[PDB]
């Protein structure tokens, strides 16, 4: 799977909100482009003169993420974050010259991402009460991964002492994205666990935080909530469910070719962090079939 790389795998089956610190600093921002940020302003002006209804929005930038030594007390993860925008994304990660920018970042800063916006995404492995994960079919009319399979997520917009408010907004945003697209009531959802961070090598390495969320509704009940909103209540064009039993071997199915890179990231981390039992009981042959 060349189109996805794991930056972080969480310990303990996934980290809760109270175990994560963030450092939000202008030291964590994109570097100005070698020939100046004029190239970004040029791409933006051209795009608005074709689609004048488009609007910019602020985004969190991921610089790096450092895990504590395993088994330790106190905070287990530090996220170093900066600020970016949708406009900066269109002029760097989405640019035809994105690979040139990665090479120049390696040469100038020893950092392939130094000239890239790299907005932080969130995504969820969302499990039902009857032990299915939830999947969504992408519109064939949109610019990114048209017609591919996705999981619930998005790119959260800003608004350890500003740090803790930023971690709160990250965890909050994955619940809000599930309520907005799946049309589930907020009270049917568990507090998220962070499984890890995955990079999309088809979007010049922009990263998504991948979370596990449990729903108290069955697959049949989730389907009813999604459809009951009508075609205008969701950007996706269908919902479907795979038994958690069958997620273990998903990379060996014909479904794997239809998954967008950020959804591959969520399923890889779900398999490594929530699946893959460590103990004698869940490890026994009858409960963990070989091959
Ligand atoms: C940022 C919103 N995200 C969220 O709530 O989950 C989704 C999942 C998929 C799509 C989508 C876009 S085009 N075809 N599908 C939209 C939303």
């Amino acid at each position: 799977d060349p189109e996805v790389t794991l930056l972080l795998q969480c310990p303990g089956g996934g980290l809760p909100q109270e175990q994560i610190q963030a450092e939000l600093s202008p030291a964590h921002d994109r570097r100005p482009l070698p020939g100046g940020d004029e190239a970004i302003t040029a791409i933006w002006e051209t795009r608005l003169k074709a689609q004048p209804w488009l609007f910019d929005a602020p985004k969190f930038r991921l610089h790096s993420a450092t895990l504590a030594p395993i088994g330790s007390r106190g905070p287990q993860l530090l996220l170093r974050l900066g600020l970016t925008s949708y406009r900066d994304f269109l002029g760097t990660n989405w640019s035809s010259s994105a690979a040139w920018l990665r090479q120049q970042g390696a040469t100038d800063w020893g950092d392939t991402q130094a000239y890239l916006a790299d907005p932080l995404g969130v995504g969820a492995a969302l499990a039902t009460a009857d032990d299915f994960l939830v999947f969504l079919r992408r519109s064939r009319q949109v610019a990114e991964a048209p017609g591919l399979v996705d999981v619930p997520g998005g790119h959260p917009e800003p608004q350890d002492l500003a740090g803790q408010l930023v971690v709160h907004e990250l965890f909050s945003s994955v619940l809000q994205e599930i309520c907005d697209e799946v049309n589930l009531p907020l009270l049917t959802l568990s507090q998220p666990l962070l499984l890890g961070i995955a990079r999309n090598e088809t979007s010049a390495g922009r990263a998504s935080a991948e979370f596990y969320v449990q729903c108290s509704l069955t697959s049949e009940q989730v389907r009813k909530h999604y459809l009951s909103g009508g075609p205008e209540a969701h950007e996706s064009t269908g919902i479907f469910f795979v038994e958690t039993q069958n997620v273990r071997r998903l990379p060996e199915t014909e479904m794997w070719a239809e998954l967008c890179p950020s959804a591959k990231g969520a399923i890889i981390l779900y398999n490594r962090v929530q699946g893959s039992p460590t103990g004698a009981a869940l490890g026994s042959p009858a409960l963990l079939p070989p091959l």
